[PDB]
């Protein structure tokens, strides 16, 4: 129902949240993020539609930034669904070489630009990319900001439920959620895809998920 909402987190990060009825899951409410790096605008996930990418993409185009780059943290359509919409636009979109293959293998649009690091800096000292291992996905990534010690977890970020597990790895997650606890302990902002933002226990509240989700 509603149109795209954003909402400034702190200076240069910015909350994006779409909602998209999805066959037996009802509406679903999906975060992604804005980062500013001077006068240009990064997209952290696209919102499920072109119509809301274009909504986020003019906010911040009429507000004086450049769109410099967008990254998706997995494959599903809450993370990609703008990018055949900023591709026409010439707006430089970002996946994993794994996750530009399953949106291949799915019938989907891929983003133009891959990378295979398991760490690397979409934006040097200001945006990291980290692959923690399976959980939500194969796929799934997070993206770190060293300035705010904000993490975004994407769908791999569960405290409340696992969601959908059509594409999970149950037996990967725990360890991958141990991983991500060890590296980003100093987060002191997590936020999720579908859940409220909290403090860095958003991440053992995962392992805990997962856990209790593998043990059928
Ligand atoms: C949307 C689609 O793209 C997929 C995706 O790729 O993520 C599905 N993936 C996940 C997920 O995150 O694991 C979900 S279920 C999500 C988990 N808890 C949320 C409860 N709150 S609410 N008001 O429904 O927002 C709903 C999607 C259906
Ligand atoms: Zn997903
Ligand atoms: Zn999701």
């Amino acid at each position: 129902l509603p149109d795209l909402k954003i909402e400034k987190l702190e200076e240069g990060v910015f909350v994006h949240t779409s909602f998209e009825e999805v066959n037996g899951w009802g509406v679903v409410t999906k975060h992604g993020l804005v980062v500013l790096v001077n006068t240009d605008a990064y997209l952290i996930d696209t919102p499920f539609t072109a119509t809301d990418t274009e909504k986020l993409v003019n906010w911040f185009v009429e507000r004086g930034y450049e769109i410099k780059g967008t990254i998706s943290s997995h494959f599903h359509s809450d993370s990609t669904g703008g990018i055949e919409w900023l591709n026409s636009q010439s707006i430089p979109t970002y996946a994993s070489e794994l996750t530009n293959e399953l949106l291949k293998k799915s019938g989907k649009v891929q983003a133009k630009y891959s990378f295979s690091e398991v760490s690397y800096w979409l934006v040097k000292n200001k945006i990291e990319v980290f692959y923690p291992g399976p959980g939500h996905t194969q796929d799934n990534l997070v993206v770190w900001l060293p300035e705010s010690k904000i993490l975004f977890g994407g769908c791999f970020i569960k405290p409340h439920g696992l969601g959908n597990l059509g594409d999970a790895n149950l037996e990967a997650w725990p360890k991958s959620a141990k991983i991500l606890m060890s590296k980003y302990g100093k987060a002191k902002l997590v936020v999720s895809s579908h859940s409220e933002k909290g403090d860095a226990s958003l991440m053992k509240r995962t392992w805990e998920q997962a856990l209790k989700g593998l043990k059928e």
